[PDB]
This record gives structure tokens, sequence and C-alpha cells, in this order.
């Protein structure tokens, strides 16, 4: 693309290896202006060291915890006095408690499977809300998924509730938002190697089978979606809302 | 398809033009013995009235609200002492506020929307761990949902995310449950005019849409969802689990 | 229950087929049952197999399904011999085995082709001549397997040609629904079949499935052919332009 | 998304309103090197006035028809010898007489059938095996197809049955030639006024209801065809294959 002249929010950087910080590079790269959220005061502590490697001229940093209607309220409120209205937002976040993700799907508490909802799924909505109104002529939200939403993964247990939830999400959002000329869409990730990855049982063995059996025979990374990122958050991608891309070696189209 | 000598528990008779009475009329009229599962006091009234319609020599009636665990715990552990092992579990829940079922998607609050995923989709996992006990045998477990949950259907907002989660609540159950032979599907009803049916915004138009446009030009009914469901809930069905079954004249299949 | 409901099966060829599956099933609900086969061999054969059923007669037709002709006269020989009918089961495909293994990019036209005609296309004229034999409508079933809707190693130009069969019955399901007429898949798990040698590393998928199908286990023709005597009948009225996977549950997983 | 010192061949322009003149207007603005490939002597000479257009030093013109093995053969092949390696091939083309493409599927005759399979599909095989032979490095092959492919869409017809086949075909040669970094996709677009879109009954029908009914409320154009195209042959889409992107306002997303 190019992307000047344009700026992103972007939710969910923990460290390097986030997903969401392939996104970053990318879209720094492209030209755009920046503006990052984060839960952790650690998470914010990364972000600080990896601005360094960016080419963004300004630090523009927000706790938002998605738990929060407040904090999600007043950090697009902050932001839109800060930097103005802006063109896109990149969600790249969930959350499950171990203790859910290892059991027998069956198993799962009630309390687990809501707050995966509420972080993993619901948080969308509310985001898309706050951020519309620094849209005023329209832009594009992004959701990171996984595979586990369309078919049950061995494991994946809780978190393929919420991401059907999501991908779902994405689309009720695409329809509601199309008439503001927002775009709601979806990327859905193949396996890799996350701080949030090292919670899910097997994953090692599901790197190992995509190697072995999707089509590309190898493994994506974080830039791989983030360049697939910039193609949904630009103006390619116009005419496209709803839709969910597999950026995942082909494996979601074999079996 | 002779259902004498199986036991099924039937979730979510409000009254006669309930889904689930669709469902008993059929299982009844096959042989089975019936166990139901009511929520509010006036349900249970209505179905005490209904039985008389049903060949059921007894009436095994019990109140389990699924916003509660005790209750469903509780309940399928008394059903278990009161008519022994179960055969299958016919599950016809789900709630959203009244607002959440009509105008725009991106409002939709945070209690309503985890208020639709936990009546709507979790109840179904609790229910699978419970009803389980009571099939050491193996059984059948059928879900309800609509075609919102696959595509963004406007107005039906909230419920459609929760149909999502649910239907893949379906698939990782059969995944779970599978090896102890037990079978979880879920039907996918076109609209039929029952008392939740009033409460989603659009509905009449939706039903005239299905008679012009689905290709059996009609509407279906909740008998012909009970057909569907006595396949699935009986041995005809073996082999058949984690599937989605559209019981909508055709609708799903076109566009 | 299926008495006094006729039904023609297509596809037996021994004792493995699925339509034999299908034919027992039915046979058992008291279905009368009108088969067709392809060559003679398949004649001495069937006759053999129907020794089992509870037929009291054999209606037996020779339909070659590359044969307009074949299958006009072949319905309209059934409607004289028989009578109307109350529906269809499709249990027909063919590729050479070539175009089975190896790469699907090198397929020959020739082949591909051939794939489409027999598989897909056949469907679309047998409903058209069968439905001259259901005025107050029917139901037809075909058999696909998952590989039309995922590439599966192997399978090749049959999954495009059961990709083609699994939207020819979408569409002859919005065509023939005004008529009452039905049209369903049925989308098998993999069976121990006459055409299933064809198929390479087909052992290796029997396996896959026993270790990672929700029910830890394969399917056999009888369910399929439970599966399609709800489909053929009144059980799975309003059910039309669906596929059904009789597949341990594979199909839902990843 | 730069694409100088880049080489595709776009099969399919007929005219001004080709959808593959769409993709060549992007391509070109984007600085690739541009092969184009026709059937019908009247194609060229469109060719030859469009050219004035674009950026394109040279005019690069290959007569295919895709019913002949020979030709496709000896297209590319003579294509290798002229310009050398390329990085992707467009394919836009179809084709199904207008007898079969209305009124009653079920009265597609086997001629008929096979037309549109052999034209529409099977073409994508053949010149995915020969444009194979310019691409020993990896490369991109996108085709074009319809939502009338993954459901029956009213006087779509045999096409549907040809674009079902076509997407499937996407799936089978994105598995096969994957592990030769070859990429392949499909690019669903929204209907759009062709000379071949002429051929459908009901196509007016059909655009006024996606601008009714889909979340952007507006119909697509060739360019929008052609943005999503610059990203599907381009690295910007390296672990995406067997995909299939709808540009279509968000139609598909929707029922
Ligand atoms: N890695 C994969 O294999 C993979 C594959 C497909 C999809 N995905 C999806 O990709 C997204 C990014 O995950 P990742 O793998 O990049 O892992 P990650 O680096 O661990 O990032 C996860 C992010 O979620 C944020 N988060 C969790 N709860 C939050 C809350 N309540 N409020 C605000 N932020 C919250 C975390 O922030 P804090 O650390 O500050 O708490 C963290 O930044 C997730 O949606 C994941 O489900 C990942
Ligand atoms: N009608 C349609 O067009 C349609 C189409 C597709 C799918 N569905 C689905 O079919 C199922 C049955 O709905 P329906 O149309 O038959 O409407 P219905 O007659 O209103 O039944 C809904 C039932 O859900 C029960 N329920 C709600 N919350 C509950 C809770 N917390 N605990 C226990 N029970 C609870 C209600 O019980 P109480 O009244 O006692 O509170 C009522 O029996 C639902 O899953 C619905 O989403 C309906
Ligand atoms: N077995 C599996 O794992 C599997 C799984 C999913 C789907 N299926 C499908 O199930 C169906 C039945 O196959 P099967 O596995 O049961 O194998 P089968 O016993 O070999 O039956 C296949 C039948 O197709 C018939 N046939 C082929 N071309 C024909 C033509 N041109 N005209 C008339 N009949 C023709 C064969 O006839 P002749 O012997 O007379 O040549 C044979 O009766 C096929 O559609 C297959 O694609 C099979
Ligand atoms: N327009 C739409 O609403 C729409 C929507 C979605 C998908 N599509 C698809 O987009 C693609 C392009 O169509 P279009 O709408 O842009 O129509 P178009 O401008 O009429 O182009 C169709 C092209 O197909 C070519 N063609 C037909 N048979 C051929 C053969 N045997 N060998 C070589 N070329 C052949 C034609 O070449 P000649 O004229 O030289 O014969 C023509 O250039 C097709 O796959 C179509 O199915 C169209
Ligand atoms: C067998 C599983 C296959 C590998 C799964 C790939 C994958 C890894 C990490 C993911 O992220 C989370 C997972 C669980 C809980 C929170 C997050 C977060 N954030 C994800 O969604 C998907
Ligand atoms: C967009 C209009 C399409 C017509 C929808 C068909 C339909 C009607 C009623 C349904 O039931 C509920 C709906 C909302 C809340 C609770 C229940 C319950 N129980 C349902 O799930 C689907
Ligand atoms: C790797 C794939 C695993 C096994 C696939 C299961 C399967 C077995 C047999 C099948 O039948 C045919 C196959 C080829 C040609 C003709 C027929 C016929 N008739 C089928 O369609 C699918
Ligand atoms: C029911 C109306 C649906 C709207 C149609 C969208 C659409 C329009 C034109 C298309 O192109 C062809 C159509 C038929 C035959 C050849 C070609 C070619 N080339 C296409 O594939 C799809
Ligand atoms: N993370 C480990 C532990 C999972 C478990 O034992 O449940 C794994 O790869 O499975
Ligand atoms: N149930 C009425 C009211 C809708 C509304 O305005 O919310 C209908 O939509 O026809
Ligand atoms: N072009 C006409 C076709 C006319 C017909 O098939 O009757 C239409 O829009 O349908």
């Amino acid at each position: 693309v190019n992307l000047e002249n344009k700026t992103y929010v972007i939710m969910g950087i923990a460290n390097k290896r986030s997903i969401a910080f392939g996104v970053a590079k990318v879209l720094d790269q492209l030209g755009a202006k920046l503006v990052f959220t984060y839960r952790k005061e650690r998470s914010r502590k990364e972000l600080e060291k990896l601005l360094e490697q960016l080419n963004q001229p300004e630090a523009h940093l927000y706790q938002i915890d998605v738990q929060s209607d407040e904090e999600v309220i007043n950090g697009f409120e902050q932001i839109g006095k800060d930097v103005g209205n802006i063109d896109g937002v990149y969600h790249s976040i969930a959350f499950a408690n171990m203790e859910d993700l290892r059991g027998r799907f069956s198993e799962t508490s009630r309390e687990g499977f809501l707050l995966a909802q509420d972080i993993s799924s619901y948080s969308l909505t509310i985001v898309a809300h706050e951020a519309k109104k620094l849209m005023p002529e329209g832009g594009s939200i992004v959701a990171t998924t996984y595979l586990g939403g369309e078919f049950a993964v061995q494991n994946y247990n809780v978190m393929g509730v919420a991401k059907a939830s999501l991908e779902a999400n994405v689309k009720y959002l695409a329809l509601d938002l199309g008439p503001d000329n927002i775009r709601v869409n979806a990327i859905s990730a193949g396996p890799i190697r996350t701080l949030s990855a090292k919670g899910v049982g097997g994953f090692n063995t599901i790197l190992k089978e995509i190697e072995e059996r999707a089509p590309l025979k190898r493994n994506v990374d974080q830039v791989e979606v983030g360049k697939t990122a910039a193609y949904l958050l630009s103006d390619l991608s116009s005419g496209v809302t709803g839709e969910n891309i597999h950026v995942d070696s082909g494996f979601h189209a074999i079996k």
C-alpha cells in the first residue's frame, strides 16, 4: 500500500512476539501513525522499548482493559483528543484460563466460558462502537481469530467457542457499520509462538502438523498477518467486509 | 425409528407453540418416555396441560433455570433417581433482552451480550456435562439453532452471535463426548411463530421472504423440527455427530 | 416405515456397495426397490444379492448414466413396470485411476470431464427424468465425500467432481422444490468398497478417522442407509439442499 | 504492494468493462509488466485500443482459447520465450450457453453442462499446469468466482455448478502446488455490468438488491476487484492460499 496521513489504533501488544507487533511494524513501515493500547504495566514497558525499532515520532500509549466499558470509552475519547480522527483499529486481544483450557471441554466452568466471551468477543463490539466516533467518514476494523472458531480442534476448547462468537461479531458489526463506511473483517492466523500460545495444550504438535500437511508446508509469522492487516486496513480492500482471511499456509482448505 | 424403552429429556417447552413441544409430540408418538424441564411457573402449568395430549403415563417435570449450575446439577441428578439412565436431551433454550433484537448491534450492552451467551450457549455445555452421567451406554444431544448463527441477519443481533457460539459448542461437545458414544448435533430451524419469536424485530418479514424465496416455497413448523430431532436422537443417525441439520425448507442453501 | 413406498437405487456393484447398504435398510423398512446397474456383469451379481432382500420381484434395469437415452428410456420403463416412485438414491461416480493419485494439476481434460459427466451431471439428468415419475413430490439423495468441501490429498479430480455434485444438489433443490421434490447429499465417511480400491492412500484415511474422528471409529454402508432412510422418507420433510455427514464427526474437526 | 519487475498474465479481457481490465489498470498502475490473453479477434482489437491508456511500453498479446490443450500449452510456452519468467496469472474466464442461464436448471443439457465445466473450471487446471513452468521460484494464481458457486442463486444455474467446481479446483491446486510455493486463490466478485453479465437472467434485479441489502449498500466495480487482485498476486498475501476473498460489499456474509 501507502499509508501516510493515516492513523491506526493497535490493541494487544504484550511483547516483541505479539501478532499485533507484526501488524505494527508493517503499518509503521508503510507510513501510518500508530496509537497503542495495553492492559498490564509490563505490556506498556515492552511497548516503550519496542517503539525504538519503529519510525513513530511520538509514543501514543493508552491503558485499556477491555473488561471495563469506562476504560474503552475514556481511552478512545482521549485518543481522539490527542490525535484526532483515525482510520482503523487492529484488535488483537483474547483471554481464557488455563484451568478451563486443559479441561475436557464439557468440564468448562461458566465463569471461564463467559470470561473468554467477554474479553475475546464482546470487546470487539464496544471497541467498534467507541472507535466509530473517530471515523466520521469510515474506516476499517480488523480482529484476529483462529480456525478453531470454525472447527473443533483438540485442546482449543473454550477459546474455540469464543472465536466462533468473534467471527459472528465481525459479520454483525460489518452489517451494522457498513452504512457508515466502516468495514469489519477477521484474519484467521495460523499458529504462531506467542506468550498466549504457551497456554494452549498441544500447541507444538499443531505447529508440526502444519508443516507436514498445510499446502505451503510451513508455518506463518506475525509479519505475514501484518501484511494481510495492511491490506484490510487500507483502501486496497474497499469492497471487502464481513470477511475472514486465513493467513495460515492454506491449512484451512484441506482435510 | 421406534423409540419404546427410550427416555429423553426435553428442555424449554413454554407453551403449545414451543419448538420443543413439536419435538415432544413426535417423540411421544414414537413411544419414548419423556422428562421435561422448565424455568417459569407459568411454563410448568402449560406443560401440565399439554401433557394431556401426549401418551406419557406419568408426568416428569423439573424446574431448571440454566443460569444456575446448582439447578442443572441437582435437576439432572433428580432425573436419574426418578427415571434412571436416559438416552438423550433436546435443548430448546435461548434468551436475550428485547432491545438486543433490533436496531444496531454495535450498541449491544456487555450485560446483554453475556446474558445471551450464558443462557443460549453455555447452558448446553453444563447440560451435556450432567446429562453424560445418565448416559453410561452412550446417547444423543440436540440443540436448536438458527441460520443467524452462520450469517448476519438484520435484527437478530446479539442472538446471532450467541448461536454462532452455540454452534461451535456443539462441535466441541461432539469432539469431547464422542469417545463416550454421545453424539451432539444442532437443528437449524427456519422461522416459526413462537413466544420468543415475538422479541425479534422484523420477524414477519423474514417469514414471508421464506415463502417467496426458499426452495420449498413455504415455512416449516415445530413437528418438522420434531421429526428431524427424532432422527438425531435415535440410532438412525448413528455416525452423525457435530452436524447442523437445516430444517428451513432449503433456505440455508440459496442466496 | 416405508410400506407402499417405491425407491430407485442406482449403483450397486457388489455386497460392499454403499447402495447395497441403502437397499438392505430400505428393504428392512418395507419399501419396494428398483435397481439400476451399468454392465451385464453386475446383473448376475445383483440377482444373487437380492436373494438376501425381501423383494418379491427383481426390478433391474441397465442404465449407464453416460447416455441420455439410457437414462431417459430407463426411467420411462421403470414407470411402466412399477408406476410412480417416491425417490431416487444416487450412489454413482467415476474417475480414471491415474487421476486419483500423484498430481491434481496433471489431470487431463478428458479425465476431468469424465468425472464431471458421471459423478455430477448424471444427477441432473436422473432428477429431470425421475421427476416425471414423482408427480406429487418425492426425494432424491446423492452420495458425496468431504473431499468436495476441502482438498483431500489423492482424491483430486473426484474432489472437484464432488464439489460439483454438492452444488448440483443445491441447484436441483432450488429448481425442484416448488414441485415438492427434495434433493440432498449424504457425505459418507470412508468405507471399503470396490471403487475405493482406486483411490490412493485410502487405508491411511481409514486409520486417521479411527484416531481423530469424534466417534473414534469408522462408519458402514448400513449407517449410510439409515440416514438415507431419513432423507428419502417424510421424517426429513422441511430439509432440502442439505449435505448430512455420516462420518463419525470428521467434518466438524480440524 | 509495488510491482516493478513483476510480470503477470491477465486472461480474459474482452472490452473496457471486463473485470480483467479492472485488474490490469490496477496492476499497471503499480508498475507490473502485463501479458494479455484473448480468444476472439475482437478482444485483441479491444485490447490494442485499451493498451493506450496503460503505461505498458509494449503490447504482449496472445490468442489462447482455453478449450484447446495445444493453445494453452503453446500460448504459455511462447509467453515464456517472449517475456521470460512470470510472477502470476489472473484468470478471468468463464462461459455457458444462454439457454442454460435461465429457466430450469434440471433441464440443462449434458453438452451445456460440460461446456461450462470445461471453459470455466478445467481451464484453470491446465493454465496452472502450464503456468507453473514459468514460475520456478513460486508465484500467484487468482481466479474469479461468484457466490453462486457456494449457494444456489436463481438463474445462475449451470454456471453456479461450474463455479463450485472452480472454487474446489482452486483448493486442490493450492494443495498440489503449495510445495512449489505457488499460491492459488479466488476472488468472489459482486455483480458487475459486463458483456458476459448480459447473458444471465435477472442480473439487474441482483444489482439492486446488493444496494439495498449488502452491508456497504453499494455495488462494487472492476477496479475494486483489481485492488484485491493486486493484494493476492503480491507478497502482501504471502501466507494466503486456497482462499476465496469476497469483494462484494459484504453480501456473502448476510442472509
Ligand atoms: N499466536 C497464535 O498462534 C494465534 C493464532 C490465531 C489467533 N490468535 C489471536 O491473536 C490475538 C493476539 O494474541 P497473541 O498470540 O499475539 O498473544 P499475546 O502476544 O499474548 O497478545 C495477547 C494480548 O491480549 C491482551 N489482552 C488479554 N486480555 C486483555 C484485556 N482484558 N484487556 C486488554 N487487553 C487484553 C494482552 O494484554 P496484556 O498482556 O497487557 O494483559 C496481550 O497484549 C489473540 O486474539 C489470539 O487469540 C493467535
Ligand atoms: N421460533 C423460531 O423461529 C426459532 C428459529 C430457530 C431457532 N429457535 C430456537 O429454538 C429454541 C426454542 O425457542 P422457541 O421459538 O421454541 O421459543 P419459546 O417457546 O419461547 O421457548 C424458549 C424457551 O427457553 C426457555 N428459557 C429461556 N431462558 C431460560 C433459562 N434461563 N432457563 C431455562 N429455560 C429458559 C423458556 O422457558 P421459560 O418461558 O420458562 O422462561 C422457553 O421455554 C431456542 O433456542 C430458539 O433460539 C427458534
Ligand atoms: N466408499 C467410500 O469411502 C465413499 C465415501 C464417500 C462417498 N462415496 C460415494 O459413494 C458412491 C458409491 O460408491 P461406492 O464406494 O459404494 O462404490 P461402488 O460399489 O463401486 O459403486 C459405485 C457404482 O458406480 C457405478 N457406476 C460408475 N459409473 C457408472 C455409469 N457411467 N453408469 C452407471 N453406473 C455407474 C458403478 O458401476 P459398475 O461397477 O457397474 O462399473 C458402481 O455400481 C459414489 O458416488 C462414491 O463417490 C464413497
Ligand atoms: N461481471 C460479474 O458480475 C461477475 C461476477 C463474479 C464473477 N465473474 C467472473 O469474472 C470472469 C470475467 O468475466 P466478466 O464479467 O469480466 O465478463 P467478460 O468481460 O465478458 O469476460 C469474459 C471473458 O471470458 C473469455 N472467454 C470465454 N470463453 C473463453 C475461452 N474458451 N477461451 C478464452 N477465453 C474465453 C472471453 O473472451 P472472448 O470474448 O474473446 O471470447 C472474455 O474475455 C468470469 O469468470 C466470470 O464468471 C463475473
Ligand atoms: C491446539 C491449539 C492450536 C494452537 C492455537 C493457536 C493459537 C495460539 C494462541 C491463541 O491466543 C490465545 C489462546 C488461548 C487463550 C488466549 C489467547 C490469546 N490471546 C490463539 O487464539 C490461537
Ligand atoms: C431476524 C429475524 C429472523 C427470525 C428469527 C428466527 C428465530 C425466532 C426466535 C428465536 O428464539 C429466540 C429469539 C430471541 C431471543 C430468545 C429466543 C429464544 N428462545 C430464534 O432463535 C430465532
Ligand atoms: C484419500 C481419499 C480417502 C478415501 C475417499 C473415500 C471415497 C472412496 C470411494 C469413492 O468412490 C469413488 C472414488 C473414485 C472414483 C469413483 C468412485 C465411485 N463410485 C469416493 O468418492 C470416496
Ligand atoms: C442471477 C444473476 C447473478 C448475478 C451474476 C453475477 C455474474 C455475472 C456475470 C458472470 O460471468 C458469466 C456469467 C455466465 C456465463 C459466462 C460468464 C462469464 N465470463 C458471472 O460469473 C457472475
Ligand atoms: N503445554 C503442554 C501441557 C498440556 C497438558 O498436559 O494438558 C502440552 O503441549 O500439552
Ligand atoms: N416487531 C415489529 C417492531 C419492530 C421495531 O420497530 O423494532 C416489527 O419489526 O415489525
Ligand atoms: N434479460 C432478461 C431475461 C428474460 C427472460 O429470461 O425471460 C432478465 O433480466 O431476466
